[PDB]
RNA sequence: AAGGACUAG
């Protein structure tokens, strides 16, 4: 079994109606839940609108990220991968972008080494390596933009990647701003 | 629309 971080979704806009229950039920879809939550208020016991659903493996998450949009009690729900409680905080650890940074990857790696790798995990839109205007030469790090946010934040959830027989990293793409 | 905990031997 694979760690649990790697099995969760994060569920926003539930509507108030949403139960433990009709969350796991569909969800339930997809694969065997080992977890399932809704978010309340500890007085009141009203919802705050979230929860998470926990899967037995990593393939059931993405099965269900496959058949998005999803929908439950008549609100379209809006499933993410859990972000880890110590990496919330950090800048730009909730943001959702379609576009990656690929870091580490130096002088000798071109834009076919990172569609072979990333195209697994999705459609890539564009792909970017980055050169130094005045030398020409590469400068160790592209973007990869997919036409959808999950395939980021499911490579995010791993920091370091192989790529091109390097240790690459990659990063969430940020605007300055939210740097 | 960002975490509830049989999370105190």
């Amino acid at each position: 079994r694979e760690k649990e971080q790697f099995r969760k979704l994060f569920i926003g806009g539930l509507s108030f109606e949403t139960t433990e229950e009709s969350l796991r039920n569909y969800y339930e879809q997809w694969g065997k839940l080992t977890d399932c939550v809704v978010m309340r208020d500890p007085a009141s016991k009203r919802s705050r609108g979230f929860g998470f659903v926990t899967f037995s493996s990593m393939a059931e998450v993405d099965a269900a990220m496959a058949a998005r949009p999803h929908s439950i009690d008549g609100r379209v729900v809006e499933p993410k991968r859990a972000v880890a409680r110590e990496e919330s905080g950090k800048p730009g650890a909730h943001v959702t972008v379609k576009k990656l940074f690929v870091g580490g990857i130096k002088e000798d790696t071109e834009e076919h080494h990172l569609r072979d790798y990333f195209e697994e995990y999705g459609k890539i839109d564009t792909i970017e390596i980055i050169t130094d205007r005045q030398s020409g030469k590469k400068r160790g790090f592209g973007f990869v933009t997919f036409d959808d946010h999950d395939p980021v934040d499911k490579i995010v959830l791993q920091k370091y990647h192989t790529i091109n027989g390097h240790n690459a990293e990659v990063r969430k793409a940020l605007s300055r701003q939210e740097m």
